């Protein structure tokens, strides 16, 4: 399968996506990244591995729906087979969410239903959970709701600091997102016709 990696920061997640593609017998490569941010870390990361970047900045566009079809031109520009959000800040419109329905993942930093939005860690401390994790999600319309393939819990250690936290989880993150690609580029996860999650 063709990937497509969407970023907007650093790239950590990104870079363990580019070395797992890179693995002997993987079903997946990754063929361009695309950040809606210039002079990200990801962007360096991206073109250090060999691989086409663009920077679609999001500003330039009167609304999302034009956005959106700016990245799918690039996508289809690429013959894109599969998505992967990694560290992605643009919610996605409508039409864009259900054309690549099934074939688009997204990292989320809690165990999913708990904590949606992109402030996850803060919530976890605010909360006074002393377990949290990672998700890997198809993305549906819904905002960190779509059907979940694969999630791993994480220690919260006391006295821990958004930053603490987000690594310790980063640590987890770089393992399940480049299973989870492996999983549905493979065809071995897919979603069902009933919504739902389907493994082979
Ligand atoms: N891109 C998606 N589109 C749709 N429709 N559905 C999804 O499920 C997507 C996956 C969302 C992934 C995450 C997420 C949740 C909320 C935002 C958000 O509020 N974005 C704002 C911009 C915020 C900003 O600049 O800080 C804005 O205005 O776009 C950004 C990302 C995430 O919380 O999981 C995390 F961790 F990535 F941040």
């Amino acid at each position: 399968a063709r990937v497509a990696v969407l970023i907007s920061g650093t790239g950590s997640n990104l870079q363990a996506l580019i070395d797992s593609t890179r693995e002997p017998n993987s079903s997946a490569q990754i063929d361009i990244v695309i950040s809606n941010k210039a002079a990200v870390a990801g962007l360096d990361k991206a073109e250090r591995a060999g691989i086409p970047t663009r920077v679609i900045n999001h500003k330039l566009y009167k609304n999302r729906v034009e956005f959106d079809s700016a990245i799918d031109l690039v996508l289809e520009e690429f013959s894109i087979d599969i998505v992967c959000l990694a560290g992605f800040m643009r919610i996605l419109s409508g039409p864009f969410v259900q054309k690549w329905n099934g074939k688009m993942l997204n990292i989320h930093p809690s165990l999913l239903p708990s904590f949606k939005g992109s402030n996850a860690h803060e919530q976890a401390l605010e909360t006074g959970v002393t377990v949290t994790g990672c998700t890997v999600h198809f993305v549906a319309e819904d905002v960190d709701a779509g059907q979940i393939i694969l999630q791993e819990a994480v220690p919260v250690k006391r006295g821990d600091t958004v930053a603490t936290l987000s690594e310790r989880v980063k640590l987890a993150e770089h393992k399940i997102f480049p299973a989870a690609l492996q999983l549905v580029a493979s065809g071995t996860v897919q979603l069902g016709e009933n919504g739902k999650i389907c493994w082979v």
